[PDB]
């Protein structure tokens, strides 16, 4: 119709914190607040695509899988992304619903499984670096500095394989979730796709989904609005040129916040349009130009 | 988009004495996809649904294992897993045979919730064996598809579409709150229920059987061929087919339904089933 289209990328941490069980209920519980957060856009009149993370539920899955003879073959890390999608999307599906239903908008949204395409030859196949499943001291499990978590390959994302479908879904104003944890890792070769055993950066694949798509805006929602640099002499972001932190990244300034950045610094490079990072609290908000780190085409 | 619509449902060995690990799964996917494809080269508008049953028992079987600094997760929840995993699985499939026959194009797996009725006798009547064999668990009867209109539209706009997935996450709503309900749909009741309301101009239900034959091993026997909607209803009714017993049901609602031609055939055969020269074709009058 006539809204333009917004990119969200919801955290993982925005189901399953860090501290909180990891049941199905109390992960539930916590998507139900992030519909009702997603859909005050949709009021607003934008489009959007909701995309999120991973690290929590591929995780949980694969430890599952582990505990693997309990008569039950263990599948591999690509098909655990294939779980964490039927799931985390299920969850998202109903609530986005339930939200719309509670309005009096009975209405469209579904959850595409997506496929991203990658490089076999990515470094991170000999280099697992990314952070999966839950915290605890003590393949390797890793620092983190929080706790102790699992890593597994971290390769680039390349091809959002489903786009057209997306594309498609959203010119017809669907409200469409889809690339959860950043799509279900594969390689192409030989005209075949096949999955590799990875986990993509959720920000990424969504910074790739965004200029795919062309989208008027890429949004990462967090749970910590800007960054900072805690000390005396502060400062955060709020509306800032791309001129500024290409620059500001590369002094080093940027654990959590980095690849962030790095993915919205890509975006808004290659599409002139803006990109926010914000608290998902003030999701809404930062699309009125009202704050968070709003980076613009310069 | 001239090509009329066809919802076809597929067997289990879809994806399988044999089990079970991916590599295994893949190549029966791998398989079906390539007859699937031969349909959308000849024209229809495809929508492929299937079953959970040994996937979902099975991601269902790992919950078990419910101490491994994991949680283990309701029915309905590994309900979501299987979608996730089968629809990837056929995914895959026919983009890659797309590829092969260089028709880069498009498909997608939409993870789907359908709706049932929270007094449904199968919620006390556990009767459809999941992962002698039987972990069995309930199997109610499928009302409304949630994600309709967004398919109908995946349809209307020609993109090859996957959903109802093991009939889909069984949920129930009350107060315009939709939710999940520990249980596991007929593929085939699910399937019908979807190209009915779609309206979709043909019902196609995919077995290993070629065709359903009264009376098993027995001359006197019929394997059937083209039947009257009269004819079948009341050789239902008269315990025919009490295995092959719910695709019969499904395939005869939508035809009463919906005034259209029902098929029940081995995947093998779909495109022949389409053009007439097999299946059980079932239709009006």
């Amino acid at each position: 119709s006539a809204g333009k289209t917004v990119v969200i990328a919801l955290g993982g941490n925005a189901m399953l914190q860090a501290k909180e069980k990891g049941d199905y209920d109390t992960q539930r519980k916590n998507v139900e607040i992030a519909a009702s957060e997603i859909y005050k856009i949709h009021k607003a009149g934008y489009k959007v695509v909701l995309t999120s993370g991973n690290g929590p539920q591929v995780g949980a899955i694969k430890l599952q899988n582990q505990a693997a003879a309990g008569v039950s073959p263990e599948m591999p890390l690509h098909v655990c992304g294939a779980m964490s999608q039927g799931f985390i999307g299920y969850m998202m599906s109903q609530a986005m619903d339930n939200v719309f239903c509670a309005n009096n908008e009975p209405a469209n949204c579904v959850t595409c499984v997506t496929q991203t395409l990658v490089d076999p030859k990515d470094q991170a196949f000999t280099n697992p670096t990314k952070p999966v499943g839950r915290f605890y001291t003590e393949i390797l499990r890793e620092d983190a500095g929080r706790g102790w978590r699992v890593v597994v390959p971290s390769p680039r994302p390349l091809e959002i394989v489903e786009y057209g479908v997306i594309k498609t879904l959203i010119d017809n104003n669907v409200l469409v979730i889809c690339t959860n944890g950043g799509g279900i890792p594969c390689k192409r070769e030989n005209k075949v796709i096949s999955g590799v055993d990875a986990v993509i950066d959720k920000d990424l694949a969504t910074s790739l989904l965004a200029k795919t798509l062309n989208s008027d805006y890429l949004m990462i929602l967090t749970d910590v609005l800007n960054a900072c640099i805690k000390k005396p002499d502060e400062r955060k972001l709020e509306e800032i040129k791309l001129s500024e932190i290409l620059a500001l990244e590369k002094d080093g300034h940027f654990g959590s916040m980095g690849p962030k950045v790095r993915a919205a610094i890509e975006f808004t490079q290659a599409t002139g349009k803006m990109s926010i990072i914000t608290s998902l609290s003030t999701a809404v908000d930062a699309l009125n130009g009202k704050c968070g780190t709003r980076i613009i085409k310069d």
